[PDB]
């Protein structure tokens, strides 16, 4: 799977909000482009003069994520974050010249991402009460990954002493994205666990935080809630469900070729962090079938 790389695999079956620190600093921002940020401004102007209803929006930038020594007390993860925008994304990661910006970042800063917006995405492995994960079909008419399978999520917009509010907005945003797209009541959702961070190499290395969320509704109830919004209540064109039993071997299925990179990230991290048992009981052959 060359189009997805794991930046972080969380310990302990995934980290709760209270174990994560953020450092939001202008030291974590994109570097100005070698010939100047006028190249970004020019692409944006061209785009607005075709689609003048488009708007800019602020985004969090991922710089890096450092895990504590395993088994330690205290904060277990430090997220280093800066600020970027939708405009900066369109002029760097989405640019035809994105590979040239990665090579120049390696040369100038020893960092393939130094000249990339790299907005932080969020996504969920969302499990039902009857042990299915939730999948969404993307419209064939959008610009990014048309017609591909996704999981719930999005790209959160901003608003450890500003740090804790930023971690709160990241955990909040994955629940809000589930309520907005799947049409589930907030009180049917567990507090999220962070499983890890995956990078999309087809989008020049931009990263998504992948979470596990449990729903108290069955697959049939989740489907009713999604459909009862009507076609205007969701950006996706359909919903479907795969038994957690079968998610284990999803990379061997014909579905795998249809998953967008960030959804592949969520499923690899679900299988390594919530699946893959370590103890004698769940590891026994009748509960963990060989091959
Ligand atoms: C639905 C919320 N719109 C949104 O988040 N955008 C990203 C920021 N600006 C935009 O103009 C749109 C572009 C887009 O793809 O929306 C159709």
């Amino acid at each position: 799977d060359p189009e997805v790389t794991l930046l972080l695999q969380c310990p302990g079956g995934g980290l709760p909000q209270e174990q994560i620190q953020a450092e939001l600093s202008p030291a974590h921002d994109r570097r100005p482009l070698p010939g100047g940020d006028e190249a970004i401004t020019a692409i944006w102007e061209t785009r607005l003069k075709a689609q003048p209803w488009l708007f800019d929006a602020p985004k969090f930038r991922l710089h890096s994520a450092t895990l504590a020594p395993i088994g330690s007390r205290g904060p277990q993860l430090l997220l280093r974050l800066g600020l970027t925008s939708y405009r900066d994304f369109l002029g760097t990661n989405w640019s035809s010249s994105a590979a040239w910006l990665r090579q120049q970042g390696a040369t100038d800063w020893g960092d393939t991402q130094a000249y990339l917006a790299d907005p932080l995405g969020v996504g969920a492995a969302l499990a039902t009460a009857d042990d299915f994960l939730v999948f969404l079909r993307r419209s064939r008419q959008v610009a990014e990954a048309p017609g591909l399978v996704d999981v719930p999520g999005g790209h959160p917009e901003p608003q450890d002493l500003a740090g804790q509010l930023v971690v709160h907005e990241l955990f909040s945003s994955v629940l809000q994205e589930i309520c907005d797209e799947v049409n589930l009541p907030l009180l049917t959702l567990s507090q999220p666990l962070l499983l890890g961070i995956a990078r999309n190499e087809t989008s020049a290395g931009r990263a998504s935080a992948e979470f596990y969320v449990q729903c108290s509704l069955t697959s049939e109830q989740v489907r009713k809630h999604y459909l009862s919004g009507g076609p205007e209540a969701h950006e996706s064109t359909g919903i479907f469900f795969v038994e957690t039993q079968n998610v284990r071997r999803l990379p061997e299925t014909e579905m795998w070729a249809e998953l967008c990179p960030s959804a592949k990230g969520a499923i690899i991290l679900y299988n390594r962090v919530q699946g893959s048992p370590t103890g004698a009981a769940l590891g026994s052959p009748a509960l963990l079938p060989p091959l």
